[PDB]
Formats: C-alpha cells, sequence, structure tokens
C-alpha cells in the first residue's frame, strides 16, 4: 500500500481519446512524490495537435501521489489498491457543452506507477469553448470530494472545475467520479473529506510538439487530528510557567 | 515573502539523524500561525524509539513563523527568502558530551512549509545526560540573537539553550547557526535583533509510537519603534486637557 | 489571573469591519502596563484608507489592562478570565445615524495579549459625521459602568461616549456590551463598580500609512475602600500627639 | 527502429550451451511490451535437466524492450538497429569460478522477436556454488551502464551482477559486454546512461518439465530532462498566484 | 510429427492448373523454418506466362511450417501428419468472378516436403480483376481460422483472402478448407484457433521466367497459456521485494 | 538430356561379379523419378546366394535420377549425357580389406533406362567383413563430392561410405569415381557440388530367392542460390508495411 509511495516514484500516462469524432493520443512522464503531495508531468499528444484544451484534460491525466496527514492515513484508498490498482472512471459535464466519459486503470508496473485512459466525448459545440479552443491556458485551485461506497468496495468522486474563458467568463466543468480496486484484497474505505488541489500550467520552450507541463501539489484534509484540546491545555500550562 | 504567511500554514518535518552510529527518523506535521508567532506540532520517530531525549531535538525540528512587530518588518530574513526558501545549518555543543550538526532546506512545496533535515551526533557519552536519557521532558524559554552575514548574504544566529537534567542540573547545548537563501532574489538583511521562544512538549495520549506534541511561541525584539518621545509628548498633552 | 499582568504585556490587535459594504482591515500593536492602568497602541488600516473616522473605533479596538485599586481586585472580571480570556460583544448606536455591532475574542496567545475583532455596521448616513468624516480627531474622558450577569458567568456594560464634531456639536455613541468567559473555569463576578478613561490620539510624523496612535489610562472606582472611620479616628489622635 | 515496438511483440528465445562439457538445450517464449518496459518470458531445458542455477543464465535470455523515457529516445541503440537487429556478446565471470562467453543475435523474424544464443562456459568448480547448484531461485535489481563505441558503431556495456547463495553469501557475476548492428543502416550511438532492472523468477505448478518462468522491468536512467529550472520557476509562480 | 521440422526444411512446389480453359504449370522451391513459422519461397510458371495473377496463388502454394507455440503444440494437426502427410482441399470463391478448386498433397518425399497441387478455376470473367490481371503484386496479412472435423480425423479452415485492385478498391476471396490426413495413425485434432500470416511478393531481377519470390512468415495463436494469474502474483511479490 | 527425366522411367540394372573368385550375378528392376530425385528398386541375385553383403553393393547398383534444384540444372552432368549416356567407373577401398572396381555403362534402351555393370574384386579376407558377412543389413546417408574433369569431358567423384559392421564398429569404403560421356554432344560440366544421399533396406516377404529393396533419395546441394540479399530486403521491407 503506503509503503510503495515513500521516495520519488517514476509516471507514465497514456491517454487515446475521441472528441466529436476527432481522435487523438497522449503520452505523459513525470515524477510523484507523495511525501509532499508534488506531481511533475509532462504530456505530448503524439498524433499532431490536441483537438481540444490542454486544461479541459488536467483531472483526466493521479490522486495516489495526493499527500494524506499521518492522522487521516486510514482514509487513503487511492495508494491501500496498490500495486493492483483502481479503475477511475468519470462523467465530465461542461455546462452549455458537451461531456467526457473516461475509464482509466492506476497502477504499479514494476517501479513505474501508470495511468492508462480511454476518453470519449461527445455533445460538443463546434464553435464552443472546447472544439472552439477559448479557454485560457491556466488553472484553478479546487476541493474534490470523497466519500466512500462499500457497495463498490471502493469510493464516490465529485466536484467541480472552473475553466477559465479568454473572455473573462467560466466554463463549469462538473466531475462526477468513482474508483474501485482492480485487485480482492482489503482496501481503505475512507470517512468522508477532501483532496486540495493546486495546478500550474507551463510549456517548455525547447519542446516542439504540441504539449503540457504541469506541477500539481495535491492534500488531504477535511478530517480532525483531534488534538485542539491537548493543545488548549498546553497554552494553559505555559501561562503558569512563566 | 512575507503575504505567504498572513494565515495559518500547514507544516511538514522531515528529519534522518545518526548520533554515535544509532541512526533513527523522525516526521514531523502541523500549522504555523506567523501573525501570532505560534507554531503548534506533532512528531513521531517512524523507525522506532528515539536514541536521544526528545527536547534535545526542538531546535532542529520554522523561524520564518517568527511574529516580527511592524515597527521591525524590514528585519525579517526567513520570510523575505520564501518561496525558494533557506538552507539552516547549525552546530550545537553539548556541554561535556557531544555535538549535533544539521543541514535542513526550509521552503515551500505548493502550500505546505516543508522542513528538511539531516541530523548528524559524534562524540556522546554512551552514559551522559543524552544518551543516558537523563534529560526532563520540558523546555525553558530562551532569546535567539540574529545578525546579517552579508558575505554570504544571509544570517548568523547564536544562543544557549539550557535543558534541565532530572537531577536538577543543567545540560547547556550551545548553538551556532547560519542561513543562506536557496533563491538568487533579493533577502532582507536584518539589523542586530533577537527572538523571544517559549515552548511547551506535552504528549497526546492515543498515541502510542514514540512522539513529541509541541507548542512554541517567537517573537522578535530588540529593535526601537522610536515613539517614546510621541508618546511623552502625548502624556503632556492630557495634563493640559483635564 | 492577575499575575498574568503584573510586568509590561506586548498587545495585538485585528480587525475585519464592513461599514454599509465599506470593506476594511486593521492591525494593531502595543504595549499594556496594567500596574498604571496604561496603554500605548498604534493602529494601520492595511487595506487602504479606513471609510469612517478613526475616534470612531476607540472603544472597538482591552479592559483586561485597567488598574484595579487593591480593595477592588476580587471585581476585576477582565483578568480572571485570562488566560483562556473572554468574547467581548457591543452594539454602539450613534445618534440620529447607523449602528456598529462588534464580535471580539481577547485572549492570550503565548506572552501576547491579543484582541481579535469583527465589526459590523449598517444604517449610516452616506452625508452624516461618520460617513462623512466630520469628527474632530480627539476622545473625552468617560465612565464605563459595570455591573455583574450571572447568568452568563460575565458581565454587562454600558456607556455613552461624546464623540466632537468639527462644528463644535456633539456625536453621541451609546454603547451596550456584554463579557463572557472562554473558559469554564471560575471568574470573578464584580459588585457595580465603573472604569474611569483617558484617551489622547496622535499621528506619527514617519508614518505615511492610514493610521492613529493612542495613549490610554484606564482606572477602576466606585467601591468603597471603608478606611473612612480608620483616618478620621487617626485624625483625632493627632490632636492629642501635638 | 522504435516504431516495431509501440505494442506487445512476441518474443522466441533459443540457446545451446556447453559448460565444462555439460552441453544443453533452451527454448524461451514471451512477450515485450517496451512502452512499460515489461517482459514476459517462459524458458524450457528441451535437452532435460539444466547443468547450470536458472538465475546464472537470466542475462544471457532482451534489452530492445526497455523504456526508454522520451527525453532519452536518441540513445536508445537496441531499437535503432531493428528490424535488422544486432549482435549481443559477452564474457561473464564468475568470482572465484568459470566464465561464460555468450554471442546471441537478437533480430525480427517476421512480427516475433527472436534471440538466438550460443553459451560457452569453461574452468567452472565441480563442486562450486554453479556446479554445486548452490545459488538462491531469485534475482536481485540491477543498473546496467551503456557507453557508445563509434569503432564498431555500437555500444560497450559493463555491470556486475549478484547471485545470492543459499548459505546468504554472493556469487558475483562481472558482466562485459558489446553490441554490434547486423545491418548498416544508422544506429543511434547513446551517451552515457544506464537501465534500472527488477526480475521476479517463479516456476509453472502444471510444468513437469526443468523450467523459468520469469518477469523483468527494464527502464533506462541517468540522463536529465533538463526540465528542473522550469518546474522550479512554475513553483515561484503558484506562489504569487494563491 | 513435429521432430521432422525442427531444422531447416527445402521445399518442393508443383502445381498444374486450369482457369477457365487456360493450362499452366508451376514449380516452386525453397526452405521452411517452423521454428521461426518462416517460409522462403521461388514459384515458376513451367508452361509460359501464368494466365492469372500471382498473388490468387498464394495461398494454394505449407501450414505445416506453422510456428506452434510451446502452450498450443498439441494443436499442430499439420505436423502431427507427417511424414504421411495430408490432402489439402479448398474452395476458393473471388467475390464478383470465378471460383479456384484445389487438391494437394503434402507429405515428405525423403529430407524434402513437397506440395502436389492439381488446381480448377470456372465461371472467371474474361474482362474481370483476375483474367484481366487487374491485381496489385502484393499481399495483406490475414488470419486462418482453424477448427477440428473429428468424423474426417481431419480440420476444416476458413478464412477471407483481401487481394488489392490497381484502382484502390478489394478483390475478395473467401477460403473454405478441409485437411484429411494420408496415413492412418493417430493425429492431432485441435481446439479452434488461427494462424496470424504475413507475406511479401517480390521479383529476382537476375530471373526471365514468368515467376514469384515469396517471404510469409505464419504464427499459431488463439489459445491461452493460461499463465495470466501466476505473472500477476509475480508482480505483487516485486512490490514487497523492493 | 533433363526433359527425358520429367515422370517417372522405369529402370534396368545388370551386374555380372567376381569377387576373389566367387562369380554372381544380380538382375535389378525400379523406378526412378528425378523430379522428387527417388529411386525404388528390387535387386535379385540370379546364379544363387550373393558372395558379398548387400549393402556393399549399393552405391554399384543411377545418379542421372537426382533432385537438381533449379538454380543448379544447369551443373547436372548426368542428365545432360542422356539418352547416349555415360560411362561409370569406381575403385572402391573397403578400408583392411580388399578393392572393387567397376565399370557400368547407364543409359536409355527405348523408355528404359539401364544400368549394365561388370564388378571384380580382389584382396578380401576370406574371414572379414565382406566375404565373413559381418555387415548390417542398413546403409547411413552420405555426401558425394563432384567436380568437373574437362580433360575427360566428364566427372570425377569422390565420397567415404561408412558400413555398419554387426558388433558396433565401422567398415568404411572410399569411393573413387569418374564419368565421361558415351555420346560426341556437349554436357553439361559442372562447377564443384554434392550430392545428399539417404538409404533404406528392405527385403520382399513373398520373395524367396537371395534380394534387397532399395529406397533411395538424391539430392544435388552445394551451390548458392545467391537469393539471400533479396529475402533479406524483403524482411525489412515487411517491418515497414506492418
Amino acid at each position: 500500500g503506503e509503503e510503495l509511495f515513500t521516495g520519488v516514484v517514476p509516471i507514465l500516462v497514456e491517454l487515446d481519446g475521441d472528441v466529436n469524432g476527432h481522435k487523438f493520443s497522449v503520452s505523459g512522464e513525470g515524477e510523484g512524490d507523495a511525501t509532499y503531495g508534488k506531481l511533475t508531468l509532462k504530456f505530448i499528444c503524439t498524433t499532431g495537435k490536441l483537438p481540444v484544451p490542454w486544461p479541459t484534460l488536467v483531472t483526466t491525466f493521479l490522486q495516489c501521489f495526493a499527500r494524506y496527514p499521518d492522522h487521516m492515513k486510514q482514509h487513503d484508498f487511492f495508494k491501500s489498491a496498490m500495486p493492483e490498482g483502481y479503475v477511475q472512471e468519470r462523467t465530465i459535464f461542461f455546462k452549455d457543452d458537451g461531456n467526457y466519459k473516461t475509464r482509466a486503470e492506476v497502477k504499479f508496473e514494476g517501479d513505474t506507477l501508470v495511468n492508462r485512459i480511454e476518453l470519449k466525448g461527445i455533445d460538443f459545440k463546434e464553435d464552443g469553448n472546447i472544439l472552439g479552443h477559448k479557454l485560457e491556458y491556466n488553472y484553478n485551485s479546487h476541493n474534490v470530494y470523497i466519500m466512500a461506497d462499500k457497495q463498490k468496495n471502493g469510493i464516490k468522486v465529485n466536484f467541480k472545475i472552473r475553466h477559465n474563458i479568454e473572455d473573462g467568463s467560466v466554463q463549469l466543468a462538473d466531475h462526477y467520479q468513482q474508483n474501485t480496486p482492480i485487485g480482492d484484497g482489503p482496501v481503505l474505505l475512507p470517512d468522508n473529506h477532501y483532496l486540495s488541489t493546486q495546478s500550474a500550467l507551463s510549456k517548455d520552450p525547447n519542446e516542439k510538439r504540441d504539449h503540457m507541463v504541469l506541477l500539481e501539489f495535491v492534500t488531504a484534509a477535511g478530517i480532525t487530528h483531534g488534538m485542539d484540546e491537548l493543545y488548549k491545555a498546553m497554552a494553559k500550562e505555559t501561562a503558569a510557567a512563566k
């Protein structure tokens, strides 16, 4: 489980997509440091130009690298499914636009953590913010709400992504997600909590292929450590010590 | 710089140590509130039992969380080096005993302030106050003397820690310290001043691992606000107003 | 309790306000000497220009620093709630104008006495003495009437502030106040008494930010020492000694 | 070149050996997935019982299936020689024991990647760890050091294999290796780098012949992506975005 | 059976054909290497010019040379009938055109594997793709579906050949096939499986006779090795070994 | 020439021999199929019992029936001398024993290929492997080395026959041979090559006369087809076609 993430883990991401008949593929590589909740990744569209904005694919392109506070370790489903891994499925609704449906298998292949995805996008507007490439090349910080789904020995996940539109408006992308273990062994079914995520997007000035450089920090939160009473008592004692 | 510390900052501390061949590791987590100069932390020895007393590691285990009075803000080197951070190095001489040499990198990893340390301790007495675990589980209040070191675009720091020995005596630990920025940008080189520090140590009754709960308040002082003349003049005026 | 105030205590004041939609923040620092009932403070509007006159915020911006005569020490609720502190709530009615509602938590954070406030002001006249900045930059001396409120293990406080208007008239501000302990321990529930207060306001000629320098003396009074008979008897005896 | 390895490639291995006059043959089959650096193989001794331990033959029994990071693709000699292939020659010195000399031709035969080997072993001790079958049925993880050999339009390779001995000791096997292209076309002459290799050995419970089931992961590393400065700059920018 | 195919086997092919009254003969020679599933052949029309395109005769002109994976050896009917051999009969329907009916005896004549065929073609269009020589001089890769026919102690075989037409279209040739042993001994009756075939056609620049140079690779597939569970278990174990 | 051998040719063999004064005659009949290099023959000793082992006479008792690969047809001297035929002369040295000298005329008599021989054997040991009948009733496979002899418009032939002795040892019979045309027309003078020969000996269970049933396959080899470069180029092209 979590002992597989104590150091720097190499990452490989592979995606095949089809959005309104526009077929494409993406290869990604990087490193994940779960002790810091840190991800450093670079994605390449291997089929030519990407037919959708790079930011629309960020959530599709590694929650097993989230930093879980020590007091929340028993709620880390993602690592508990390793090395066999988990299936991560989503429906992403772009408000007043199309939807993406995704299925990914996240697992170890030796020392490499692999994220293998298939993406299907339908009902997009050819002149909308996605197919029309009207989204800024940036990313907002979000909270990812996790709950146990004991019927599927997994988790149900929900959140709203806000993509900045070039005109100053916002393109909402409502995420519905479920993760189920690939293996038959025990997994950690969590209490309700969330992951706080921050992401930066950039370009490699030496890269001529269509690509995205991504830096992401992911931290679990929302479950009390229950030490408030202890620290309050320690503050009372200091006053008697001065 | 200082704008990164206006609210509550999550903290992560990681230490690898070797004291007279006794190897150990420690993980720490908490929160820092620089507006109040407040630190709430909990440390866990992840390798088993700590081979040294917990109080001997307090100064090694976040001066960027000190409360700097408004009139002293231009002297806060620690925050000025952020987010790139600083290297903090020490030699700690335990009187009539061994020494610790430490090297830490204090910096941001996303929203998390991280303190990554390596500790080397030699020449300790196997039956002394440290290796013999003769130190009380408490901590005294101290002043930490800071001066600029313009040759290294950093600071030189010196102070004496007084560790209470179980027999009522005192184990002195003389600290020599230097901090240098990780980045190449400007930093605040301070005038001579000090930090006043108070610390309380406790145990989590629910924690069965070897650990330390620490509450610490740190305040900068020693530089005049130069308002003595103004307040004296205001006191003269009140007498004429009654 | 009172043993935490025997010397000079550093003070920190933090306020967030909203008056008729005009949002602002203030940071304050100083020292309190409860042996003399003395407060020396400097406040800075950190958001830009203050949308209300500085004198309107004086009572909102430390009654735990009042000088209580030795014979009245058993009536000092404010210090008795320390270090855990107290919640101080007010409604301030500006005659023929708006009102401020305030909630502050006054408590120790290590050696620092902190006053953390939230201020809400509504129904002000955009052209009145407050929003129109028609108040002189000065302050009158007042009496603050205290009574026990045993139902809330606290005190109820009432007084009238007279703010001088630039045209020579007076802007009355009727204060209704309640203080309740943060902790569950015993507190001193007082007999009816009052605090006599005097305040001087000034500017720091070196400060370019919008700010207020404040000097304030606060003394408890209104409860007999009951020594009138003893001194009268001593005066009778002197006549027989000459 | 590398386009011949994008999917799952069937593998065939054929070996004829003679070790101190003990003649034997081995047939092997499997699949190679160069995208994951993964090899799944099963070897059968077709002449009867193998006269040497199965682990001693692991390195002799497909470096064209290594996973080369995108930023290191120009250094993948092995695939660049395909389909014509390469000759792989070795001398393997077993410390305090005999040596193996090997010559293999690795090339495509239609869709099948074939490894055809001849092995000659001399100077072995009849009672040593090899001829005496004193080696554990397991395998350690190693680094394989590669350098260009421009005189032979090939590569020179060196590494040390550590074979665990049943008594807890180690049987060292020093590998000297050279690979030269079979064809006359251009090949990729690499900068110095290494391959990180991990291997698991098992038995097929249904197989009654003398055999070895092998799972192996091979990843190229040791050449910088040069993106450290870019990610550092992206981390600086995030601090200004929060 | 299969022991007759361990090395390189010389091949002789003899055909007599009649297509719509156009009589011709063909002699072929080559080598078969069943260990690699490889065939190298050269065919000569001995009567003059061939009245049909060379690609239309490829399937008529050695399935005993297919590479059968070790785990599928018990399903190799073709070699099991050797040396006595088998009769191979077909009806080939050229869509919107004529049909070929073939009868071949494939058997050993000493060390030589001989394929002796008689071909009868009727109902061809004199201006169609066959008699009109409108087929490209190339060949696609196909799957050949095999099933046991226990009533005839043989196999039934079916597949579709796609011949490229010079105008970019496709000439389909639906193959129906049966193979029966010449001898009375036991043969291997297979479970359903297929052969994957790839073929290249060329000309000998020194040959002035009407001819075809053919290179063909044939591999059996479609039956599980059942080792998926074993390799998955080996991957789990590696994670516990790192 | 070669057009006289395209189908099945009836064969007649006639021998008169004298070995150490032991006179005998043999009549043989069969069929030769030069397309397969196949000979089916039955020999009868017409004078009574043969005074030498049947295997010693196999090479004396039809090289015009060898299968010459298409690329080697210009090197087939034997058929090129037909129908007039050739004289075939030998000296056969039986190691540590006697010698046979033979002269045969091989030619057509209508549709029948006739081999008329005279055999003279001297210096045999009455108790040796030949006169003592110590040779097994079997035959090994051999290579027959052919070279042109332009001085005699013929060929010189040499090879070693290994006859198995009943005790497990070997009786070597070194063959020296020359063939010269009977006619004056052109013949094919070959480049150095060899014939690969395999022979099986049996008895007719219905035959009561002293006899030998012989099945023999003879194939020319040792001259390159020179198509290695063409097939290598075809293999390169397939990789670009998949």
